[PDB]
């Protein structure tokens, strides 16, 4: 896009999905994928272990810790809308797909 690198990802549900999670706002680390199901709704959705979960089911993870993600992902809808930052070089990146949203 233009505004930013908003990587939309809508996996077919309900759960399970096939993707894992790692880190958390509480552990001072971004919620990334630990592993992706080879040949399934997970991988078939262009999922890969390393992406940054900016928002879960259309809900930013500003105040959602790892433990919360488990209760926010399972209670998702027929389809999980995970917004990735699509920043492979997310090692020393000074910025990152913002993707704001009024309330």
């Amino acid at each position: 896009g233009s505004s930013g690198s908003s990587g939309n990802v809508v996996l077919p549900g309900p759960a399970p999905w096939g993707f894992r999670l790692s880190g958390g706002i509480d552990f001072n680390q971004p919620l990334v994928i630990t592993r992706i199901t080879p040949g399934s709704k997970a991988a078939a959705a262009n999922l890969c272990p390393g992406d940054v979960i900016l928002a879960i089911d259309g809900f930013g993870t500003e105040s959602m810790t790892h433990a919360d993600a488990q209760d926010r992902i399972k209670a998702a809808s027929y389809q999980l809308c995970l917004k990735i930052d699509r920043a492979e070089t997310r090692l020393w990146s000074p910025q990152v797909s913002s993707g704001p949203s009024s309330g």
